[PDB]
């Protein structure tokens, strides 16, 4: 063979050129198919980073984190390409395989409660549970919807301010809709004094309900005695009404009440303390 | 050889073909299994995004997230088709394989609180502790059941307001039914004068609930001076009776007290202060 | 050969059928096999969907669940044998693998905490801390016990409310038995006013305790002023009787204290506010 | 060759026994060899599924989930063996590890808190903090030790009750230990009226813990007026005594100190209100 | 062959070189490229750990922690250069990748926490919900917002003291917006005497705020009674009015009320206790 | 060949012994060297687990889990050495790996918060933040150390009360020091008529705090009105002092407070309720 | 061949020497070099265990755990090097790699929390929020800095006591700064008859602040009636200082106030609770 005389001496005759031409050219296959991998994937990643820039930018924007991901994405595809190069020639990169999987695990759990409202707000919008133009609490928040979208929700509170809290905590926890029911009952409280006749009382309370239209005749009225305190007996109340005017009709009771006590010659006593009086 | 003179030079007059045609071939069969899974699977790839469309739009969907989530799983596919061209021509992917593979880990870490909810109601289904029909309580949320189902459970409060919860809460906590036993205890607590007789209070209270029917005389019937408070001696009452006229029974009762405690001459104090008196 | 003058051109009329028969045979060993392995996995996922229905059928099911977990399981079979055929044609599957994989933990992760309570239900039965005839208190839950099994635990309220509570849950609480100990302290408080001897008193409630049998005598009895407060000063009593009966005995001498405090001449005061008077 | 005249026609007239023998006796080799492990491993997990019952319904059990276990732990050896035969003959089982290894970690996991017990109380064990003679608390749990084992502790409360909490919550607790030291401090507070001499007091209290043996008169004996409030003036007092006796002397002072005071005309007040008055 | 009778003996007369020439030059081909991979990587090393300090230097840095993370990255370099040697002499360096996998897992997880706050910053940035001249709480945290940036944000307080709160908390949070909304509802609250009467007050109230502009006459303006009290009965009221001027309005309507009931002869009574007398 | 007609029939006639030697071996090769790797990985497992025995005895230990343990671990051992025979003869044994993987994962989860206690220690150790002999309190734990090692900490209550704790809770908390500063300031309260002159009451208390030696007279000496309470006007004061005589210090100034005051003719008043009065 | 007429029988007569010349000396290479591996990395686990030891001791050690944890890691990787030996004779070690990796990652995890410290202090040190000279608070914890390093931060307490505090808790905190802003605004409230001159009071009060000079004219001086109290009206006051004198003018003013009002005339009343007579 003309390898190891022209180009080389004549290592122990043993000519190997035509005796392993598949494998020394082996090595030549892997050398370039690595190096042509290596410049394509550079271009690639050059025209791309600059592209998705020219997509993004049409949308809502900021100029330096986008040129940071933008850039930064780049050079992480650069760094794909040189670790193929590298396999290919035959060297071991488990390692570095190894460290980036442990860097993409860590970012994954650092991120992962973000995307669990990701997860939340898409759930929720298959389901429908409430609407924006209900008006319902999430627990300790009540107040009106305004929007529900990507990751957040919506809603003004009844003073008018606005609050915004994310899709994931809501979710998890309890939800209530005062919109898709229109009736709702009602409840009050009284106390009077030990003395007052109850039958009286009673059949007064009654002849005031009687008086409101808005109240459900249908639906139970109901009208005991609830329990004895300290300072007064104290009576309850129970009514259904339609949500709507649900507050309206409480306070239009309330007034009634009071003016009828009086006329009727009851009282609400104050805090009675009883004493026993000795002169040292 | 005809390969080395024609379409090539004669380089090392070493002809390849013949000698090492299987070696030379494998390239060849490599490249062309690739591209034909490539075509292959981005055709599947369409007809599939639009045939979920196609199947799902039957369903209650929102278009913007059918869209995107048809087209991203798409995107996907294809994605898996390509790698598997590379690992055929002899590139390694394993990196490619951990970095997809910690994005996976993240999603479902992000998404494993909602789909825990999945499992409770799978459980509670099987199980069946409770069922619509019936009126329980969940731990500080009392109410009728509505429905139950997939991820979340539908049940109405007392007032009427709708709730609703999800299922992975729970089961985790504490249950208690009502419908599901017949007859429960009552429990009652009085406060008196000290003077007054133990003797006589005793047999009236006893006298009432001798009067009641709905009482469960075959069951205990508790009646002791439970405990000495700083006011008022304190009696306490103990009954069973069922479930349905236990609220009633609770009311009826106590009237009766209030009426017959007069009658008897005993009193319910007020909260009794008493002072020592001095001129400065 | 025959292989490339008539199936095929002359093509280097390098005639590869003997040469490499084995290697061109190599593919369609591969290929019969995987098809092979295709359908009976299939007529086998068919067979055992249907199965599987069979046998839980009888057991208590919905059916609803019942088929779309049969059905899904059947699907997931299906995957895993086209895989294997992948496999065997030489094409690179790790990724899909990985995925799979990501899925698996993310359900397992899930479903964890109620697989917890399947624990616990094991260990509690083996251990038997407690046993269903018996009454304890899991920790704020206090009530007899009425069943225990796979998941949750059932036991009655002393009012008879029935109520479950899950087994993972349980075990990580601090848990008390009241059966297993046959006797039991009691402990009892008294105020007095400052005047009133000590002595007098002491021997008295002595004589009380005597009187009862249901103590035991062989224990302590022990009888102390355990502090002043700022209306009274405050005695204690401690003794030792069967957990049975303890209940009654903590009555029954509350009762008889009450007689013999009046006999005796003491009292137990009101709240006592001392003032100083001036006229301006 | 008489390969493929006799059993098969003249294919090609390539006859391949001789050619590749080895390659296809291969195959049978691999046949034959899973096949022997599957039906070796089959009456291994047979014999062993009943051994395994033998040997533990000598120690304490239950019938239905000792044969439940056994009989689930056979089946999963059985899926083993299976496993093995598939990747004799060649076939992709990565997937089927991935999934049953997920399902490893899931498991694991949701037995990790009850584990954690285990290594509680081992810990203990080889450190012996405490002993099952000794009485300590554990935080908000005090009362004696019973015994102390696998996963839980036993002890006894004051009131007899018997207490059971598991060994890994405790660990993670802080610890007290009132067996391994002797003697304690104790500790007292009194309130006075300001006019009162604090000579004289302090005097006295000094006469009355002289008067004591079991005091400590080496250790320090602190008698200071700790503080003012708004209606007494506050006294504290600090000794040392044996833990064995330290309830009995602290109940015992309290009585001298009552008799002591009348004897000195000291006095402890009321809670004092001071008024101005003026009619309208 | 000249191998085994110059530099060695005729071990078998078997002369390996020229039969096994590719084989025993396999291992110095590993050698040689392993050796050269050692000491390109060993330059750039130090070349690169000189050169990041020299970037980030003109950035705000402090020395100790430069020098430490550069000379310690360095060090790692180096040791993946030295396991790819390893790897490519064949030996298994699988345990060494799954130990520093294991480390790298550990410090992703150790960080994971402050990475979070990057992800909220990031994402707050582009969901702009609030902006640096705006003024908001984030829940128990109120005051203006002065700048937001990588991992942490800064507000002031109304008392000026400057805050600083990590990103990742804040998202996690609920947050109020106070600027977007131009306009609030205020609320106002007033007991009475029980004999006053309503009608008057009523008026009166209503006659002030007429009396006022800033007042959004168009929106509603509620009075009521809300509820009765055991001291004096309490009344409500509700307005609408500019965000800026809220607070100064709310202090000039009490202003006006106080002097316009003293006007009317209303009266905010006192806590009433009621009291019975006896001599004793 | 003399294989296949004296052991074996003419199978073929394909003599396969000399054909194929090296493969006939190979399994031979396996085979020895798997049952020798079995047998010394059984006896080196019997030496070690008795060995390990023989030198645990000698420190503190109990029988039954060193038995238990050595036990088991000699069993693991072995299998080890099975997994690695079954590895050599040609089998599958990925699935084995997976699931013994998983079980280390779960018991070194059920372990790792017992082993973050033993972190803390030699962090602590090495960082000397406080020493045996020091006094300081870990939040909420106050009280003098004793000694600090493996896993837990050892320290003496004020009462005398011996207290442990594990390290690795101690770390997560605050410290604090009190040995390591040697002065520390103090703070009073009072509270007086509003009467009263708050200058003669200034320099009264000012010429009390110059009579003391003990006061750091460098240090400030803070003596204002801190604020106009309810019943009375509240002063405050500030001092600086050694550790040592802090507590002395600070009771003698109270005594000598108490009888300047009272020759001042200064008074602390009783709560002080006003009233108005008619009879009804 | 000579090889088994000599050393060996004619087995076969197949001489297998020369016929598997590099398959039987491919085990030898395999021997020898793992022997070799061992020992060098043997005499080099020794060297570097003690010069670790001899590099530390010149830093703050101890040296019993200095020499537990040279030992330790000096096995550990001797371990490393046995495995590989393995690796080479051809067995299965994946097993080994999959425990000690669990392993890895028990321990990463236990020590994660303390890590987390380090991470927070790196990046306090590059982000400066605040500095040593500096005084803040970071939460419940308020007092000056004294220094910040490793893992830890070590501030001063007001009263001089020393505390420390984990950089991971505190970083996790919201953090408050004082030093970094100049000026502060102040805060009074106040408490007055009804009956009195909201317009003399209010003068009044502007004239006093008038008075002072520290008080910053510049912004704004608010003086209002914040609200209606029940025993009294309460007024509110607001003003801008610098930090430095904050405390000596807030203290400054009440004793103006007090002097000024009791010249006006003016009283701040006590608790007044009004009362209904009658007798019994």
């Amino acid at each position: 063979m003309e390898d190891l005389n022209v180009v080389d001496s004549i290592n122990g005759a043993g000519s190997w050129l035509v005796a392993n031409q598949a494998l020394l050219l082996s090595y030549a296959v892997n050398i370039v198919a690595a190096l042509a991998i290596i410049i394509v994937g550079l271009i690639i990643a050059r025209m791309i980073s600059n592209a998705v820039n020219r997509l993004m930018i049409s949308r809502k924007i900021d100029a330096t984190v986008a040129d940071f991901l933008s850039a930064l994405v780049r050079y992480g595809i650069i760094a794909f390409t040189l670790i193929a190069a590298l396999g290919r020639v035959g060297v071991q990169t488990a390692s570095v395989i190894a460290v980036l999987g442990a860097a993409g695990l860590a970012v994954g759990l650092a991120l992962q409660g973000s995307l669990s409202n990701l997860a939340a707000g898409v759930l929720l919008v298959m389901f429908r549970p409430f609407r924006a133009g209900e008006y319902v609490d999430l627990g300790g928040v009540a107040g009106t919807v305004l929007s529900v979208q990507i990751f957040s929700t919506t809603m003004r509170t009844a003073d008018g301010k606005i609050i915004v809290i994310p899709n994931g905590k809501i979710i998890a926890g309890n939800i209530i809709n005062f919109s898709r029911e229109p009736v709702r009952r009602n409840e009050f409280i009284i106390g009077v004094a030990y003395d007052s006749d109850i039958d009286q009382v009673k059949q007064i309370l009654t002849n005031i309900i009687q008086s409101e239209d808005r109240i459900l005749k249908d639906r139970e009225m109901t009208v005991r005695l609830n329990e004895l305190g300290a300072s007064s007996i104290n009576f309850v109340v129970r009514v259904w009404s339609n949500s709507g005017d649900l507050q309206n009709v409480y306070w239009d009771v309330l007034e009634r009440i009071k003016r009828e006590f009086d006329a009727a010659g009851i009282s609400f006593p104050y805090p009675q303390m009883d004493v026993n009086f000795k002169r040292v």
